[PDB]
């Protein structure tokens, strides 16, 4: 009776790779422009965060929430307390979206994403587009998203019902490398490393070299504080207590090249999540850098 939804990609009428590059370039001059926003951080860290918590809505099991039908829009899922702070995104967003009017609320929103790693100096993250915006009433309810306040058992079991296994959970957790914690957001407090919007695999380095030590913070949560003034969450900290992910979390310490591939592959799976694609459906997009274009 509750058959799994099938979500068909559709391109956005006449639009290609030269379209979707133009609103990459919107995006990015953005960036470039818009460098004050949270203690001059920038907007890269809260666009992938947005890219992330539009996708992590995903039940692979009924097919409900994801990327694809742009839902972040209405207000239940706006208001989520799960995605406080994201606002930010959205509004940096908004004269994207006047400009292209043409792109769908999840291309805009995951295309977001995309730019801000590769402006950041991350990997390449191939992208298709086709997402269709969907009717207020496909908005799922709050409480999909992952609580930080908890240990690895719940991260695997969580990141199951995003079809991610051991490696794919380790190296999304990754992007902790960008930005920080604030208290009036999470109830977490600090950032993870030095370079908050430069994309590397300091997250892992951080978590196996720094002596952290479990505390309160003001919101009285418990987090893991380093003298140098870094923080992890407790499901961060779970990554190198569990002995599958300490070999992961190991490994892309060792190879940043490594680290990359593999989320650049994750990355993009997360925000395809819950889309069919017709196989007639042209290839993913390779999108430039600004650096790369001389712009
Ligand atoms: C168990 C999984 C995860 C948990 C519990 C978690 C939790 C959190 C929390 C509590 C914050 C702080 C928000 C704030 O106070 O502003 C945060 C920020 C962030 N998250 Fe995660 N997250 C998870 C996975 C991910 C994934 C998979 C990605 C992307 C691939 C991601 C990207 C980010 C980024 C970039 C930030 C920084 C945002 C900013 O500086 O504004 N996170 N996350």
């Amino acid at each position: 009776i509750t058959t799994p939804l099938v979500h068909v990609a559709s391109v956005e009428k006449g639009r290609s790779y030269e379209d979707f590059q133009k609103v990459y370039n919107a995006i990015a001059l953005k960036l470039r422009e818009d460098d004050e926003y949270d203690n001059y951080i920038g907007y890269g860290p809260v666009l992938v965060r947005l890219a992330w918590h539009i996708s992590g809505t995903w039940d692979k099991h009924d097919n409900t929430g994801g990327s694809y039908g742009g839902t972040y829009r209405f207000k239940k899922e706006f208001n989520d307390p799960s995605n406080a702070g994201l606002q930010n995104g959205f509004k940096f967003l908004e004269p994207i979206h006047k400009e292209f009017p043409w792109i769908s609320s999840g291309d805009l929103f995951s295309l977001g994403g995309v730019t801000a790693v590769q402006e950041m100096q991350g990997p390449k993250i191939p992208w298709r587009c086709g997402r269709v915006d969907t009717p207020e009433d496909t908005t799922p309810d709050n409480g999909r998203l992952p609580d930080a306040d908890k240990d690895a058992g719940y991260v695997r079991t969580f990141f199951q019902r995003l079809n991610m296994n051991d490696r794919e959970v380790v190296a999304l957790m990754g992007a902790h490398a960008l930005g920080k914690t604030h208290l009036k957001n999470s109830g977490y407090e600090g950032p993870w490393g030095a370079a908050n919007n430069v994309f590397t695999n300091e997250f892992y380095l951080n978590l196996l070299n720094e002596d952290w030590k479990l505390e309160k913070n003001d919101a009285n949560n418990e987090q893991w504080d380093s003298k140098s003034g870094y923080m992890m969450l407790p499901t961060d900290y779970s990554l190198i207590q569990d002995p599958k992910y300490l070999s992961i979390v190991k490994e892309y310490a060792n190879d940043q090249d490594k680290f990359f591939k593999d989320f650049s592959k994750a990355f993009e799976k997360l925000l395809e999540n819950g889309i069919t694609f017709p196989k007639d459906a042209p290839s993913p997009f390779i999108f430039k850098t600004l650096e790369e274009q001389g712009l």
